[PDB]
């Protein structure tokens, strides 16, 4: 039965990773991670996490099946978090929150749903966008396309290209949009463009479906919400998939939630019903541990506190990397401007470089990154940005 | 776009819950749970867990994503706990572990793999059989038939009828065999029969599906897995979906299995990179909390020997409780004999209460079961032994 199987093809990142390993070079970078890096080059645990992991350890007395929705507490504090307390979403009880294994998980589960409960077929996804946008919404056989968005030439974002684009789309059709640091361009839209495509929207009929990764990682908790909370406010019904995998440094443990939201009550819990039944024929119900953990932490003052500053710290390195790259860059007797770099928001950017640049760097300097010219900011140290920009000025 | 969604229809299970709870009765005994409880009616968490969480909290450095099949370990150990060390399958490499949100989860993954990389259409289930295995590969768009197996009138495993009705799959479907604990008739194959069963699934040209939830709850770890490993050793193609939920009680973990098993070590890893590519469009990756404890405890003597103690009391707790079900129903002046009831496996049986039985026995006595007539042994305890026999003879 499986003697014609096709191997799947490879992942690039995966597949880059095991190259940068196999060498044996020693100033070797990897710019081609997907997850943050504190200045040692690590991903640790958040204090506020292992803190809240104790609290765990010694007052679990069960490990009881779950609700299919997940923890209660974690679903309200989701939601203000979303929405902002004494939201009228709240307030009327319009959205309903499932508990979901990562982000990922709650994309796969909005696109379960909708595939057997609606009449969406399509899907509209940014040009360019996280490439596992594509697989979920196509495992679920729904059809995926794509809307102009980001301007190579400039490093930009072309409003008017992308309204152009999703004229194309028809009512009914659903729109995805990137809450805030855009994977991987890091350009978001202003909080009067965020308006200006609200409007437009709604207006056009169709369904807006929020990928939000990296709440707190562009301005803060509450401004990078600024757009979703614009479209909650015009909208009757929205799909949030967010995760906690990176703000919350719980990539492992399968952190995300899905938020369904109607007109009213009534409607979104009969709606609901039908996502939990999506649920159920999935995985059941959901892995306790990680939200467990965020759920302790958001819903305690002491901790709260922790965990927003460790999370000041990581959004703050970031910002430090950029500045200091293009600076070094600059410096070190660069060609051309770098400046965009400054403008963009979260872990990720494009260089720019060519995939020839890119081949060269890693074959000749032990510089990784990806064949896009995707680099991971969060791989930069200030121990490391010397070398790391005088290769890339070797290639320009 | 959710206007005229309807509402899923409610779970029993879960329904009978709410019900249970909201009554105020005092003596109120519930049959209708799925997990195991002990003497004092409640699903702790076991010693050997909460040492080896004392240990990942001490020891974890970073919460970084697993691979995509998840913790290499877990793989390892569940490959011998199924197989047996020293097993051809294993030393051949032919087979391929991935980690997955539980038992449930294990066996959506298999139907997605199924229903993209190859030619199956059918699911053959026994009568009755899980609720959920329907849901769940009708989800994937797999069609599922249902097989004889049990016998209302004899309360045993009618061989003849399901041989009989399994001569109507054809080559290329899928058969899927409860490994141990017939889920719910607690009647399991004799050695013997799961041989014969082996080889007229090989001459028939089946895939078997092995559902593996309750190893170490019938007889013990080895034993538990003689059926399996019977058809291991005749087939080049196998799949088990194995879960640690019970056996581990780590429920909400979602900890499981997903194992590929192919002629040759090139053909599963050409075919269980298809499964990964499942993986990837479903959730990403897995938990890792719930499989770090199972791997820790696997992998240590010390804790190892504990928690074969603790699975052992469960066994044993239920063992003793199916004994004293019986004794008690006839010395309360029976009417019927119950004693099949010694001679089922695992947490479950049909109790052979007809609807009106069962309905009266929560009306009038405040004991709950399934309408089904289903039981959980496990919610029996020496204390409530009287009562509840004395409600059942006055509804015979």
């Amino acid at each position: 039965m499986f003697e014609n199987i096709t191997a799947a093809p490879a992942d690039p990142i995966l597949g880059l990773a095991d190259l940068f390993r196999a060498d044996e070079r020693p100033g070797k970078i990897n710019l081609g991670i997907g997850v943050y890096k504190d200045e040692t080059g690590k991903t640790p645990v958040l204090t506020s996490v292992k803190k809240a992991e104790q609290y765990l350890l010694e007052n679990e007395t069960t490990k009881n099946y779950l609700g299919i929705d997940g923890i209660p507490e974690f679903g309200r504090c989701t939601q203000e978090l979303l929405f902002g307390k004494g939201s009228a979403l709240i307030n009327d009880k319009r959205a309903r929150t499932a508990q979901t294994p990562g982000g990922t998980g709650a994309l796969r589960v909005a696109a379960d749903f909708l595939a057997k409960n609606t009449s969406v077929k399509r899907v509209w996804v940014s040009n360019p966008s996280w490439p596992n946008h594509k697989s979920v919404f196509n495992s679920a056989g729904l059809e995926v396309r794509e809307y102009a968005y980001y301007d190579a030439e400039n490093h930009t974002l072309d409003f008017d290209a992308l309204i152009n684009s999703l004229n194309e789309a028809q009512a009914g059709d659903v729109v995805l949009f990137h809450g805030c640091c855009h994977n991987a361009t890091g350009i978001d839209p202003t909080l009067e463009q965020w308006q200006t495509l609200a409007q437009l929207s709604v207006e056009k009929g169709w369904l807006p479906l929020f990928d939000f990764a990296y709440q707190g990682f562009a301005r803060g908790l509450e401004e990078d919400a600024e757009g979703l909370r614009a479209f909650a406010a015009m909208h009757k019904e929205l799909i949030v998939a967010s995760s906690y995998s990176k703000n919350f440094g719980l990539y492992n443990e399968r952190v995300g939630a899905c938020t369904l939201v109607a007109a009213d009550s009534e409607t979104v819990d009969r709606a609901f019903s039908q996502m939990k039944a999506a649920i159920r024929a999935n995985y059941s119900n959901p892995p306790a541990h990680g939200a467990s953990v965020v759920a302790t932490i958001l819903s305690n003052d002491a901790l709260r506190a922790i965990w927003e500053q460790e999370l000041t710290d990581m959004r703050q390195r970031i910002q430090r990397m950029r500045q200091l790259f293009v600076n070094t860059l600059q410096e070190k007797g660069a060609n051309r401007d770098f400046s965009f770099i400054i403008k963009q928001n979260g872990m990720f950017s494009f260089s720019g470089l060519t995939k020839e640049q890119v081949l060269r760097l890693r074959e000749e300097f032990g510089v990784y990154a990806v064949a896009s010219g995707r680099v991971n900011v969060a791989g930069m140290t200030p121990d490391n940005m010397a070398p790391l920009c005088e290769a890339i000025v070797a290639v320009l």
